[PDB]
């Protein structure tokens, strides 16, 4: 009966129940809790020792002696609106002040900037003052009616993952936190010795668990203690007037505070990098990559493991970054939230092994009487699973109070089966992953440094505004293909990889995902144009190629690859007519029937040629599919387009020929097993690859199939948490019929 | 009580002719062609001044009006492409100018680029109608823009092709613009006016140009503007406007990019420019044929419609024409208004609904309901700007055959009538001075947020509910143009500013709100008392702040997430459910009471929080604006479902600004943007005066007649109580249609 590649959380008090669990779930490794010598028992087991390490907090008695040495980051005030040519602008009225603290330390006429945000112009610094009695800029000699701001650096004073547990779990009046930059020669100097005497008094532990390392990522809470800016990619909480100094000698430019607080969007993955925020990235990283190498050494010299984690203080790592196996990191370990950000952790290279950390966290918001935490262990498995055979971890384990988890035997046993089934994939698959069908490409802004990050705002939490197109990533996680993260620099400087069957286009317009004016960049159109002539595929959803103003007559610059446009009110006497909707197609045929629309559908008909009303438009809809967030005005740019989906004045679903290659337009994707079959038939479509498609294949969409040629297996995966039976399509042609229990799994030659 | 009514006959029909202009109290007959000596009412004859002579025109086609024409857009897959003119064209309609060298007058276009292909790069196939491009780039699309002879006119196209004519000959336009054509034009006119004692007005149907109307090689409507002046070009014109203008236009001037200088574009010089050769060219004839038919002893009447291109009724100046009315088509409330806001003519006439054809009167059908329909909607209009005259058009042989129709046209035309002879013809009281500004301003009053005369559709209606609501309010309406504003300020009588409309249009206005006087200007006033109305994307301006859409943000307490602040959390305070504003919106308990119970969303990282987890609905708002939000705390929601905002009122120092997402036209939505009027301006102790409790009725004050009146504006029974300016109410029953009139 397997044991290993699962981490186990201990605490004092608690030998007999952590042999009894270690034993159970198979555990090879113990992490014990955070400060804490563990108990002898526990230590007598022979375990691989976890011990957490938190470089950049919990040691006040050296920051608060050297407080010009906390972290920093640019701040934006309200918009203040001037009644005359005079405006006062408070500049801690909007922000937490048990978090940020203005710094009146450096020059705010050298580092700070005021501006008159209706014309976009920065204040003359001989126009304004700093109240030298409290926290007030005075501006003077400026128009009437106009609104003004002041960018500010602030002391960050109250480290994030601190404090967010102070208010999460009131904490009191316990002592706040204060994080520290060792960017700062003192502090770098105080951390690397604290860290040298630490690996002296901790001989047993064998894996250092950084968490994390130096820089939050963007995280601003409000006066109302909520959270006010959130970026889990963001580097906006890593300036100092140091840094900044150093950075205009290095780069041979002044960075504004503008090119940090960016009109109050403080730098989202969401917004199109320019070279400013590449140049910090760039700075940034090769600082805080010098730093955990050397952390990583000290680790290995003393005869210990480096893992880090990927959240917390992970900003300036840049996993995906070239160069990232120059640290030596033994590890990175993650939270498991889903299939995408199982990928984000599964997919990093340049260390020896990765793992995951399983849901739920053993704490009471979800261990208490009357609860059933299992079902969501299960849920959480379920959606990892699917992602892990496309791309293996090579560890799994939980967090938490062991004690909570143990008074739950139902949830208990629940483990016991996850960790055999997890080292039952490993062992019988050597940790390969499966192989992909097609070889697709995400194509934006960042390419790879953002592999499985596009489409998040925080993590794991995708809403209204992200799950049209998150669910791109959701669908692929699992997904039975290759998929790749590629940048628009990567495509205008090489072209397209020639081993690429299809293109991944996605995003609102004016993002880094969809790409901005990139598209009006001739060259890149040409060299799309050109590739899917030539048979490649290009599949664009919600406002792909999106540029505006650049054509009257054309927003999606790809229209006439994708066949279709959106309308934006400068085109409305142009009718429009839409071919009648193709019901019966290959990428619709997994869409589940509904008779009763359909007929209502087609009783109904299409819309007769009508003045300034165009024409072909379902005067009811077919539906049956779940598109997310409308794309308004959708339109076909001609009648030979096909259209599949068109509800509602508009389009939802579309494909064009376009020379040997296809173009497919979908208005907006949430993650379904449905959609995700869609999504995938979609990919085989539009590559010319149908006769491809059955191969290795689930008839039920609740099911997946992962194909292993080089141990001679594979298997096939039921999503859900119901019975699900399926019919496996296998290389040769031949079928084998499944009934995979809730959860199951069956292997086959 | 008779008169102001136009009858329509056809011939052998002198009887019934009779006794239906007596039945209905017609004093004008509007005759086909010549009949019965029914010879003393006020005889109409229609004038058709650029088509019906084939004879001339075929003489002379290269005075047919023409238009530039943009192609498709062909994709080259080398170094050269071929771009065939006419395949998405109706080649019995539009032809290409052949005469006018192509390499001085049309442009080919990379439209990947936006540049101009050097005329060196291409030619015209001498067999074919395909232009070959040649030392291009591959993988651009390409289009030509040329000249097009239009060889059909569209009134006759249209109608033709409605009832399949079949073989019946095309008859051909003809433009004034060339000397030769001119000059057969006023003479036959001049000889027209001699042959026509017994015609008493002239009504021109209508002019010298078409509105912009193209169709495709599958015969349907490929492009329509009723505002558009496509159709007015020749290289003669061109040329001229050069040498008045100082620069040459390119063909990109006309076609757009494909828009076609819809009216919805934001107008860029070239537009105005042409606008105003053009307009002075019209007019300047116009005047002609009204001074010739003055000097005949006939009156001169312009149909506002077809033909109608350059006359700029609503631009100053139109006075200086001398015409004796403007007659237009009864579509809607907004129609109405276009018609009988116009000043500088002496009368109006609208041409009412049901038209007298086999479409509506067929056996089986009751044109009775549509009248009556027709009627509530003008008439609500009327009592607010009154128009002189009412009539139909058709065959009367046909609705004779219809007496409950009969019966209708009476009871129309009586209390038509009644109206005028209680009232003097005098408009009524407006409780408030509401002006909508846009980029056109008044030159386009009553005709914003249209594309084809009285279509509104998916794309319009959200915006189109705007018009239509204040086509019939108790309030006075006025068009402003931000050029106004920039140039005199805000007038000190304007209670309630409106912007309204999609970003990027002439209607929200585009780049303007980046011109930093306009946003001085405006919140300004409103600080002192103003009241800012802001529907859809007002004020909105891409890109111009990464953080702020639409400019008057601050104002309207609302901005839309543009997808460059979702780091932000958006907190969204308790929507306010009881409100003046919404005091009339029917409360559904089932509904109120699932709203009530699922709550707000908590907040949640990069989630925000505060919206309601069910909707509250009640308010169609029409299409949905996506991601407004309220820019803090202290904007009252009143509506914001879905996670995103429909209805919100921010108080700015003294002043108001409200947000609407949409308003389609409906009793309920006029009413919600009634209160919104009175609401924004500070004006709610003003609202309760001369108000109908009903929001299915409405109410006139005539104070200088010591006089109002309450309609029904349906078809149904409806119960209301009238509130006048002591405090004092009373009470009505109103029937199907029904008016009640009150000593004051
Ligand atoms: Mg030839």
């Amino acid at each position: 009966t397997s044991t290993g590649r699962f981490t186990l959380p201990s605490e004092e008090n608690f030998a007999e129940k952590t042999k009894e669990l270690a034993e159970l779930w198979g555990a090879d490794a113990i992490r014990n809790s955070d400060g804490t010598h563990l108990d002898e028992a526990v230590l007598a087991l022979g375990k691989k020792i976890y011990n957490a390490y938190f470089p950049t907090r919990a040691h006040n008695e050296w920051i608060t002696l050297h407080m010009d040495e906390t972290p920093q980051v640019y701040l934006l005030t309200d918009r203040i609106l001037a009644e005359s040519d005079t405006v006062d602008i408070p500049l801690m009225e909007s922000f937490f002040a048990e978090q940020l603290k203005p710094n009146r330390d450096a020059d705010p006429h050298k580092y700070w900037e005021v501006v008159d945000r209706t014309t976009g112009e920065v204040v003359d610094s001989a126009n304004w003052t700093l109240d030298a009695d409290e926290d007030t800029v005075h501006v003077s000699g400026v128009a009437a009616w106009h609104e003004y701001t002041v960018s500010f650096l602030a002391y960050i004073i109250w480290d994030p993952v601190e404090m967010y547990n102070h208010l999460t779990n009131d904490w009191g009046d316990k002592e706040h936190e204060i994080p520290f930059d060792i960017y700062h020669p003192a502090t770098r100097k105080f951390v690397f010795d604290t860290f040298e005497q630490w690996l002296k008094d901790s001989p047993q532990t064998d894996v250092v668990r950084f968490t994390t390392f130096f820089y939050q990522f963007t995280l601003l809470f409000d006066e109302k203690r909520r959270e006010k800016v959130v970026d889990w990619f963001g580097c906006a909480c890593t300036v100092s007037p140091r840094a900044l100094d150093d950075f205009e000698a290095k780069y041979g430019y002044r960075l504004r505070p503008e090119d940090f607080v960016d009109g109050g969007a403080y730098n989202s993955a969401w917004r199109v990098p320019r070279k400013a925020q590449r140049d910090w990235i760039d700075f940034l990283s090769g600082f805080v990559r010098e730093n955990v190498k050397q952390l990583a050494d000290m680790s290995h010299a003393a005869g210990k493991e480096a893992m880090m984690f990927l959240g917390d203080q992970w900003i300036g790592t840049e996993p995906y970054k070239d160069g990232f196996d120059e640290l030596g990191l033994d590890a990175v370990v993650g939270s498991i939230g889903d299939g995408t950000t199982t990928r984000m952790i599964a997919d990093i290279p340049g260390v020896k092994y990765t793992e995951g950390r399983f849901l739920p966290y053993f704490f009471p918001d979800t261990f208490y009487e009357g609860n059933d935490p299992s079902i969501e262990g299960l849920d959480n498995w379920r959606k990892a699973r699917r992602a892990i055979l496309r791309s293996p971890i090579s560890r799994m384990g939980y967090g938490g109070y062991l004690s909570l988890a143990a008074k739950f035997p139902k949830f208990v046993d629940t483990v016991t089966h996850i960790a055999n089934e997890f080292r039952d994939i490993h062992d019988r698959t050597g940790g390969v992953a499966a192989e992909g069908e097609l070889n697709v490409a995400i194509l934006n802004s960042w390419g790879k440094m953002r592999s499985w990050m596009a489409f998040t705002v925080a993590h794991a939490l995708p809403n209204k505004q992200t799950y049209s197109y998150y669910g791109i990533l959701e669908s692929l996680s699992g997904m039975r293909v290759n998929v790749r993260f590629i940048s628009f620099d990567d495509v205008l400087a090489h072209g397209i990889d020639s081993d690429i069957d299809v293109i991944i286009n996605g995003g609102p317009v004016d993002t880094a995902f969809t790409g901005g004016d990139v598209w009006t960049n001739p060259k890149l159109v040409e060299t799309v144009r050109a590739w899917v002539r030539g048979g490649g595929a290009f599949v664009g959803v919600g406002e792909p190629s999106s540029a505006p103003r650049f054509q009257t007559g054309r927003f999606f610059q790809l229209a006439d690859v994708i066949g279709v446009d959106e309308e934006r009110y400068q085109t409305l006497s142009v009718d429009k007519y839409f071919p009648p909707v193709v019901p019966d197609h290959f990428i619709t045929a997994d869409v589940p029937v509904d008779p009763a629309a359909r007929e209502a559908w087609e009783q109904a008909g299409y819309r007769i040629p009508l003045s300034g009303c165009g024409g072909g438009q379902s005067i009811k809809p077919l539906g049956g599919i779940d598109f997310g967030e409308p794309v308004l005005n959708t339109y076909p740019v001609n009648e030979n387009v096909t259209l599949l989906r068109a509800d509602g004045g508009q389009v939802q679903l579309a494909t064009n020929d376009y020379g040997k290659g296809r173009g497919v337009y979908i208005s907006g994707l949430p993650y379904s097993a449905a959609n995700a079959r869609l999504l995938e038939r979609v990919l085989f479509y539009a590559s010319h690859n149908e006769d491809k498609y059955a191969a290795w294949s689930s008839s039920n969409p609740e099911c997946e199939v992962a194909h292993f040629p080089e141990q001679g297996l594979y298997c096939v995966i039921n999503n859900t948490d119901q019975p699900q039976k399926t019919t496996v399509t296998l290389a040769d042609g031949t079928t084998e019929d499944f009934d995979l229990p809730d959860s199951g799994i069956a292997w086959r030659e």
